[PDB]
């Protein structure tokens, strides 16, 4: 009785897709046509927005809430660290992923030719500015892969539509990551046919 | 330097509504934290090497810094779980998380559009807001708290809101209006609220 109303290439409905795969949880999951819920269904969502998860009586909105939700109440496999003090660490490299890379990510699918390049410019160098975390583990600043990874994966996915290639320093990191978290089963189980479509290996 | 403190560091502005949230739940946790109020054209030093972003509020403690209050609070909640702030369960849990995000998304949003705006916007937001917030009576007469029957951190985000009202050239009568100030005694009578108070936010009821 747990269904997911999805945006078929939206990063945010892809966070809570690979949580729920991770999870291994029984789920109906629709998706919608493109970034925003049926007007007929606003009784679900306010906003109208996707990721929303209507898991019986309760409706969940906001990807970030959805996601935790999934791990308090799906405790295994586990996607957060156990203390308080990583857990801090953890919900603000989430927001600080969000607030500093979505953002760009966004001016580059909304802005001009030149609004658009000058976010690709910033991201682009940034995400190959934090390469060397990666010579030191498996996953972002963690040898489990977590909600963290839920939000920087869609991301690094997402790098063909954005326009972005990884070339020069750094590249040969990050390309391990993308590499290390693309392989997983639940990660391709998350996948839309719009998001296989993306790249070589996962097109049809 | 901060992080190499014993005790834990809460960089604040002395206004900022952000700041009162978590200045409500420190002094709920009753722990012992050194606040320092902000200063925008001159920040301490600590803050610019520990945040980055230059923003408040910022805890720092130990060696973990954490900026946006919502992190910071669900810290705190986690950190030191007496009283308990947040519910127990997933779901309980959720619908909290959910409500505070709708409380600063809807009318956290009228409040900036209230200080920043021209006079139309301003008070086109200022009658939004009051209207808004007097809907929600109904609630009070089900719980003494904002859907809860303790103080929580949903409250902890609804308490510096209705705090400012009087800032935002609103005030309460008419129908709904029992209900609303019954609540504000309530939490604003509170040993934490009391607490949580700069000179500058007391002076917001002058």
């Amino acid at each position: 009785v747990m269904t997911l109303f999805s945006g078929p290439t939206d990063i945010f409905s892809h966070q809570v897709r690979i949580v729920l795969a991770e999870k291994g949880v029984s789920v109906e999951i629709e998706q919608v046509e493109a970034d925003n819920l049926p007007q007929d269904l606003i009784d679900l969502n306010p906003y109208r927005t996707v990721p929303t998860l209507v898991d019986r009586e309760l409706t969940l909105y906001e990807s970030r809430i959805i996601m935790e939700y999934l791990d308090e109440r799906f405790p295994h496999p586990p996607l957060m660290p156990v203390y308080p003090v990583a857990r801090g660490s953890s919900r603000l490299m989430m927001h600080r992923i969000e607030h500093d890379w979505y953002s760009l990510l966004y001016k580059i699918e909304q802005g001009n030719a030149q609004e658009a390049e000058a976010a690709r410019k910033q991201l682009r160098e940034e995400l190959l500015s934090i390469a060397p975390v990666f010579n030191e583990t498996p996953f972002f600043m963690s040898e489990e892969f977590s909600l963290v990874d839920c939000y920087l994966a869609p991301l690094l996915w997402r790098l063909p539509v954005l326009g972005i290639e990884f070339t020069g320093a750094g590249s040969k990191e990050l390309k391990g990551y993308m590499t290390r978290v693309f392989e997983r089963d639940a990660f391709l189980a998350s996948l839309t046919e719009a998001e296989r479509e993306m790249h070589l290996k996962t097109r049809s």
